[PDB]
């Protein structure tokens, strides 16, 4: 099935296109063509700096008659930086605006810190800590819950929660939405096998973020290892007649996970999309979560001493 059931009654399709470091001045085109080759799940934020980009893909695919908005799945996520229970409509209705949006399909608190509020999305002091914010998970939930009940969002959920901090929410008496995604890193270098048993026996779905090992992140180094030129993992595309992109996409899928790869790429985009035509092995995701490091590549030096810091936890 291309899609997966979400808690609001909503179907979720379990591919779509990610948009982290797509230029503005690229990523118009990447939303057309990978909406023209059968994407209908887009994953968006505030901080990525190009939703209005975006946008304009989305509206023009609109008024060409190449789909119709209740076939889109458009994600967005609140910025750290405006956690206060006051500042989240307003960055929701910033996203919607940008977006040309009357709704999103899902909105995710982005992470689970809260950050100074002001311009700046990585707020500093003089000696590189980020500044946080007098924020807790909780209130920041309750204001989310009000965002679905105003109509500007169908569902919402979490994003770089660990299982305590899921857990935060799901045991609050009182609450009013549980959250129906928990969009975490995920790759064979980093399977998350316990935190996806502990989302998946909540009845809260997995995104993957990061399938292809992020090789684009700003701070990439040299030593650190490469999912997409994996050698091992070459070899297992290569029985398939595939590329080693579509194998790291496959293999979330075949968790019941959701996968957002990015690409601005035309012919990548495609390439992308094309993993509904063949199945790994049984032998094939065994080989794949034994690769698993706990190399976590998506997290901030300067974000380590918040008190809501994610990955402190085993999981
Ligand atoms: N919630 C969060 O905190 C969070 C964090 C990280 C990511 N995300 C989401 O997850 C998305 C995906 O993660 P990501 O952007 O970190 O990285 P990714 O999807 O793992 O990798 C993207 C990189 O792979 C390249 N690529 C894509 N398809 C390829 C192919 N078929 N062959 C070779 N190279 C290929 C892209 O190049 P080109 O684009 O130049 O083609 C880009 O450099 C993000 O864009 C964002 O939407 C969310
Ligand atoms: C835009 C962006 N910038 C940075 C620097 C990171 C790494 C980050 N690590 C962390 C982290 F550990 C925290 F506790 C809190 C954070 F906000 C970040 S952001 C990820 C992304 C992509 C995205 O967020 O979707």
């Amino acid at each position: 099935a291309s899609r997966i059931l979400l808690n609001n009654g909503a179907k979720m399709p379990i591919l779509g296109l990610g948009t982290w470091k797509s230029p503005p001045g690229q990523v118009t085109e990447a939303v057309k063509v990978a909406i023209d080759v059968g994407y209908r799940h887009i994953d968006c934020a505030h901080v990525y700096q190009n939703e209005n980009e975006v946008g304009v893909a989305i509206q023009e695919k609109l008024r060409e008659q190449v789909v119709k908005r209740e076939e889109l799945f458009i994600v967005s996520k609140l910025w750290c930086t405006y956690h206060e229970k006051g500042l989240v409509k307003g960055a929701c209705q910033k996203t919607l605006s940008d977006l040309k949006l009357d709704y999103l399909d899902l909105y995710l608190i982005h992470w689970p810190t809260g950050f100074k509020p002001g311009k700046e999305f990585f707020p500093l002091d003089e000696s590189g800590n980020v500044v946080p914010s007098d924020t807790n998970i909780l209130d920041t939930w309750a204001a989310m819950e009000e965002l679905v009940d105003e109509g500007l969002v169908k569902a919402i959920g979490i994003s770089n929660f660990n299982h305590l901090q899921v857990e935060m929410i799901l045991n609050k008496p009182g609450l009013k939405y549980k959250p129906a995604v928990n969009q975490i890193e995920c790759h064979p270098y980093l399977t998350q096998e316990k935190l996806i048993q502990y989302c998946q026996s909540k009845g809260i779905v997995v995104t993957a973020y990061s399938p292809l090992g992020s090789p684009d992140r700003p701070w990439a180094k040299p030593e650190d290892p490469s999912l997409l030129e994996d050698p091992r993992i070459k070899a297992i595309a290569a029985k398939h007649n595939k590329t080693t992109a579509q194998v790291l996409i496959r293999f979330p899928m075949q968790r019941n996970l959701v996968v957002i790869p990015k690409s601005v790429t035309p012919e990548r985009i495609a390439e992308n999309f094309k993993v509904f035509d063949f199945e790994l092995s049984s032998q094939d995701m065994t080989t794949l979560l034994s690769y698993n490091r706990n190399w976590r590549v998506c997290a901030l030096l300067s974000c380590t001493s918040h008190k809501d810091y994610p990955f402190h936890e085993e999981f």
